[PDB]
């Protein structure tokens, strides 16, 4: 794959992944957008030459790196208004980080409006050459990373503001749609007898998928970017901007099986093999399979994830046991989502720039009501209560900047303090649930924390938690051609966005 140090360009072509052709935003040519990879202590160096000319789509762009901690680099972090301007077309702009503490499976994505659901969105991964679960596997290579997409016929500016699920769901790359019942399937291959580890990438701009593989178990053994004690599943529920990684160990008869993605809503089940893919053995005819599903008996459950190794729950083992306890009370008016009666409006000057100028205390901070200040070298308790004022559910929240302990997770009524899941996106889960989560602040910045649902998100379902703003300008020294953004981008004609 290509990186650490990449061009990507962008440019608007017609694709047809499910047999439907339309118009899309595309990365060096394709969508869902290349695999992006290199290894633990690596300097990425990205650099995004916007050659988009599409109006309807954006011509304006913005790179978000999932669930990278960007620790002094905030202003590479990528969310439009939050953390730049956005790039325009005709420019470049190079996002320079490192990644000396942190390796797994990650993502890429289009952080301005709905623009990734147009197509900028791929995956992308920081392998670990003393990964402590490589003896658990044989096999773990560019063919071994799965993708999930969520395909919408219409584009997201054309289409309703909160659509009813996607047409098709993609699997790297490929799916089919009801009236494309035809289309190519992606066609996943194994040899028999070798422990394969797949990387599940949630490119979803909304629905969240229940995956699994027709005649295979799989062993999770890391949860986004955090490592796993092994658990055994045998389907897996994954929501928008989630990873899991897996070990198949294939080891059944060589034939075709039947890999199945179900969005939550849409365009469900499998009939003409809609919601499928194809793992095929080596030595099976090339063919779609004939296996058929079977009812899980193990289920994932969020807790029953640990970590591998063990990660200290920040504060003291009861509730509002931390430094700084927030409740986040969601609500919805038909048009716009709010988080405690206030809904995200994205700011002219964006809030990393605002911070840099003087602006460190939340009253100063614009959009006021939307930006949270947060003490540095402190223990953070958010709890995300689900509720029926809020539909779409289950919202799945991401913070920015950090991973965080998952004290307690949907359809639990329990709180662990002790070995609770680490990761960066979580589902908040159905009215009765209560998610709660924490962290620590030892990462000077702004850091967007938002519903992952994209429709969501640009109706306003966010927030920015302003974490050590006196330290901020000072961590995060900026590059001339970050400078240089704003004034390019205020400049644009209307028509040029
Ligand atoms: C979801 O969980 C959060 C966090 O536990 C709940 O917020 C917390 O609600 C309790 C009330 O049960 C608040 O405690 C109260 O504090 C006042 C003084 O401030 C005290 O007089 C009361 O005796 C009580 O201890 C607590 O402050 C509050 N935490 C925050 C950060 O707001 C929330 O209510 C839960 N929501 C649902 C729907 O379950
Ligand atoms: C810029 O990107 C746009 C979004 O992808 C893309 O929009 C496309 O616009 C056309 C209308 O001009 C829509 O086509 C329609 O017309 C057909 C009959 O040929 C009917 O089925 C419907 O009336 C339908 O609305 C496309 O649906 C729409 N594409 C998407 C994905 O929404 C523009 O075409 C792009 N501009 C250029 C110059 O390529
Ligand atoms: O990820 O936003
Ligand atoms: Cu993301
Ligand atoms: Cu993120
Ligand atoms: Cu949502
Ligand atoms: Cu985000
Ligand atoms: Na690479
Ligand atoms: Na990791």
């Amino acid at each position: 794959a290509i990186g650490p140090v990449a061009d990507l360009t962008l440019t608007n072509a017609a694709v047809s992944p499910d047999g439907f052709s339309r118009e899309a935003v595309v990365v060096n040519g394709v969508t869902p957008a290349p695999l992006i990879s290199g290894q633990k202590g690596d300097r990425f160096q990205l650099n995004v030459i916007d050659n988009l000319t599409n109006h309807t789509m954006l011509k304006t762009t913005s790179i978000h790196w999932h669930g990278f901690f960007q620790h002094g680099t905030n202003w590479a972090d990528g969310p439009a208004f939050v953390n730049q301007c956005p790039i325009a077309s005709g420019h470049s702009f190079l996002y320079d980080f490192q990644v000396p503490d942190q390796a797994g499976t990650f993502w890429y994505h289009s952080h301005l409006s709905t623009q990734y659901c147009d197509g900028l969105r791929g995956p992308f991964v920081v392998y670990d050459p003393n990964d402590p679960q490589a003896s658990l596997y044989d096999i773990d290579n560019d063919d071994t990373v799965i993708t999930l997409a969520d395909w919408y016929h219409v584009a997201a500016k054309l289409g309703p503001r909160f659509p009813p699920g996607s047409d098709a769901t993609l699997i790297n790359g490929l799916g089919r749609s009801p009236g494309t019942t035809a289309a190519d399937l992606a066609v996943i291959k194994v040899t028999q007898g070798k422990r394969y580890r797949f990387r599940l990438v949630s490119l979803s701009c909304d629905p969240n998928h229940t995956f699994s593989i027709d005649g295979h178990t799989m062993t999770i053994i890391e949860a986004d970017s955090v490592n796993t004690q092994p658990l055994e599943v045998d389907s897996i529920q994954i929501f928008a901007a989630q990873r899991y990684s897996f070990v198949l160990d294939a080891s059944q008869p060589v034939d075709n099986y039947w890999i199945r993605a179900n969005p939550s809503f849409g365009n469900t089940g499998f009939a003409g093999g809609i919601n499928s893919a194809i793992l095929r053995y080596l030595g099976a005819p090339e063919i779609e399979p004939t296996t058929t599903q079977t009812t899980p008996t193990k289920p994932l459950t969020e807790v029953d994830l640990h970590p591998l190794t063990p990660m200290a729950v920040p504060g003291r083992p009861e509730p509002g046991g931390v430094d700084k306890p927030l409740n986040m009370v969601f609500n919805f008016n038909g048009t716009n989502f709010f988080i405690n009666n206030h809904s995200f409006v994205p700011p002219s000057v964006p809030v990393l720039l605002q911070i840099l100028s003087g602006a460190q205390a939340a009253q100063d901070l614009v959009p006021e009501g939307s930006v949270y200040v947060l003490p540095s070298n402190s223990s953070i308790e958010i709890s995300f209560p689900a509720t029926v004022n809020a539909p779409g559910a289950p919202h799945p929240f991401h913070l920015h900047g950090h991973t965080f302990a998952v004290v307690r997770s949907a359809g639990s009524s329990e709180y662990n303090y002790d070995n609770p899941i680490f990761r960066d996106v979580v589902s908040t889960g159905t009215p009765g649930d209560n998610v709660t989560i924490r962290f620590q602040t030892a990462n000077p910045g702004p850091w967007f924390l938002h519903c992952h649902i994209d429709f969501h998100l640009d109706a306003g379902f966010a927030v920015v938690m302003a974490e050590d703003t006196p330290d901020t300008t000072a961590a995060n020294p900026v590059p001339q051609a970050w400078s240089d953004l704003c004034p390019i981008y205020d400049a644009l004609d209307p028509s040029d966005l």
